[PDB]
């Protein structure tokens, strides 16, 4: 099955997927000085106060913190967005080294790595209907930078020792996603993909420009994750991103300046 090594990784992709050479495929480069500030873009709500997470689960690709979603509550609206769309999950990319391992990039500059928080649009019912829809998600894209530790995503790093291999998760209730934003929510914007097969075109995507800083140590313990299953050989879970995507026909609006 497709992966990120050298015989199944983002260039092998579109074999299976051929929507991996589409038209509005993600991540891109964001060009800051190409990006231009957008004045209908409404001011953007994150209210994650209600924020219910379940688990924590390795599926082989990164690991993911899982949420209720079957009620109001963890939502993301207003900024491009129309309606409002609810907080199913997040997880994150990194690399093997600092230098590398975010999937979008920002004058081509790649940060350490990058924390997605997926979600679907309520008016689709659920993730299933949404993800069938050109706009039925929408992805808020944070970059993180070595340096400082987040005190807020210690919990997940300490975790993950339970969760070392593809299929193990773990109970992960009351984590509060609020400790993983950045002070600012200035951000740019455009239509994207999912970022992993099967790459399905239904995400509006929004990163943000400030950056997250998290210690070594804690991306060192990411590194420590595998992509394998028990039993099997030991493949460090490193460098699950997917590199910048053509921009085609898309703008990338700012909020901001
Ligand atoms: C509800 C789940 C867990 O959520 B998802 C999913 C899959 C891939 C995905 N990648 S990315 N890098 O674009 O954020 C983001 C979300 O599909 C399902 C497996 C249906
Ligand atoms: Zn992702």
């Amino acid at each position: 099955h497709w992966g990120y090594g050298k015989h199944n990784g983002p260039e092998h992709w579109h074999k299976d997927f051929p929507i991996a050479k589409g038209e509005r495929q993600s991540p891109v480069d964001i060009d800051t000085h190409t990006a231009k500030y957008d004045p209908s873009l409404k001011p953007l709500s994150v209210s994650y106060d209600q924020a219910t997470s379940l688990r924590i689960l390795n599926n082989g690709h990164a690991f993911n913190v899982e949420f209720d979603d079957s009620q109001d509550k963890a939502v993301l609206k207003g900024g491009p967005l129309d309606g409002t769309y609810r907080l199913i999950q997040f997880h994150f990319h990194w690399g093997s080294l600092d230098g590398q391992g975010s999937e979008h990039t920002v004058d081509k500059k790649k940060y350490a790595a990058e924390l997605h928080l997926v979600h679907w649009n309520t008016k689709y019912g659920d993730f299933g209907k949404a993800v069938q829809q050109p706009d039925g998600l929408a992805v808020l894209g944070i970059f993180l930078k070595v340096g400082s530790a987040k005190p807020g995503l210690q919990k997940v790093v300490d975790v993950l020792d339970s969760i070392k291999t593809k299929g193990k998760s773990a109970d992960f209730t009351n984590f509060d996603p609020r400790g993983l934003l950045p002070e600012s929510l200035d951000y740019w914007t455009y239509p994207g993909s999912l970022t992993t097969p099967p790459l399905l075109e239904c995400v509006t995507w929004i990163v943000l420009k400030e950056p997250i800083s998290v210690s070594s140590e804690q991306v060192l313990k990411f590194r420590k994750l595998n992509f394998n299953g028990e039993g099997e050989p030991e493949e460090l879970m490193v460098d699950n991103w997917r590199p910048a995507q053509p921009l085609k026909n898309r703008q990338i609006k700012a909020s901001f300046k």
